[PDB]
């Protein structure tokens, strides 16, 4: 409502709360909240004076520091980073892609509504289901829910809230299968596996292709094909507060983050977050490309997976 009065400021976190349904624990709480909105909100307003191609705004995590944020909501790959894969069957090579201009797979009906993984170190699986989710509806044709929370719970080689691995969760379901989300609902919390109370999967993959790491057309013929798998340095306070636009930086090549490309376009990647759709456009993020970074920002070739199924 404007920045001239602390009077108008205080009405305008007020509306803000308001926007994004938020309740605090008490009113000691909701000073503090405050204080860290204000704060926010110079940061926002200093930085959207420069230029860029992207802005940041008041969005779902105008509420926190950027410690806090660190802390939970980022951290699902963290962990300790493996040393790439077995080292067996994997990799694709090249050789003569031909692919679109842009692609979308949201417009071919191929992806759910964004997601929203709370406060757990839990994106890797969000990551995982979700590309299985595409895969299917691309193979079979129907679009569905599938179980998060299953992996939280099941997979072995993660850690549940505290971060674990992308192609470890695809491997799963490769392997065993999948429940749907409404047999297997999300609670945020990791409690013991029940996939044996749910009887008979929903869905099982045939296996999972990791992409040639730091490399952008090979990440590109991926996309092309179906959506995949990806890493990412989602840390900073310009992700964080990211409202809109195409993502440019500054970001490093430290992963702590999985999400899922649903796309592209000349000049940048189409991600899919699972912070819920009070972030960035719409639970989207575009990420620049074609830089000649073999990391991709914010190390985006780093580690790249996703499901196969005939
Ligand atoms: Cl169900």
């Amino acid at each position: 409502n404007d920045l001239t009065s602390t009077e108008r400021l205080i009405q305008l976190f007020e509306s803000w709360m308001l926007k994004h349904n938020k309740i605090y624990k008490n009113i000691d709480e909701k000073i503090y909240r405050f204080e860290i909105f204000k704060d926010n909100l110079k940061y926002i307003d200093e930085t959207n004076k420069k230029n860029n191609s992207y802005w940041l705004g008041l969005n779902v995590f105008a509420d926190m520091s950027n410690d806090e944020f660190k802390e939970k909501y980022t951290g699902s790959i963290a962990g300790n980073y493996t040393t790439t894969e077995l080292s067996y069957e994997e990799v694709l090579n090249d050789g003569d892609v031909n692919i679109p201009e842009y692609v979308d797979w949201r417009q071919k009906g191929a992806v759910t509504p964004v997601k929203n993984q709370g406060s757990c170190g839990s994106a890797w699986a969000f990551s995982a289901v979700s590309t299985i989710e595409s895969i299917i509806k691309i193979r079979t044709g129907n679009l569905n829910e599938y179980s998060e929370q299953e992996l939280l719970d099941c997979d072995r080689r993660s850690y549940g809230c505290n971060g674990g691995y992308p192609w470890s969760a695809l491997q799963l379901v490769a392997q065993y299968g999948i429940h749907y989300r409404n047999t297997y609902p999300y609670e945020g919390v990791q409690r013991y596996c029940r996939s044996r109370e749910k009887g008979p999967y929903a869905a099982k993959t045939d296996g999972v292709r990791q992409v040639q790491p730091y490399n952008e057309g090979a990440l590109l013929y991926s996309i092309a094909n179906q959506p995949v798998s990806v890493v990412l340095e989602a840390a900073g306070k310009d992700f964080q507060l990211y409202r809109g636009g195409i993502f440019v930086g500054p970001c490093g090549n430290k992963v702590d983050h999985a999400v899922a490309a649903v796309g592209y376009g000349p000049n940048y990647i189409l991600i899919r977050n699972s912070w819920g759709t009070g972030w960035g456009e719409n639970g989207y993020i575009r990420i620049k490309r074609g830089t000649g970074n073999s990391y991709g920002v914010c190390g985006l070739y780093t580690s790249s997976f996703y499901p196969v199924k005939n």
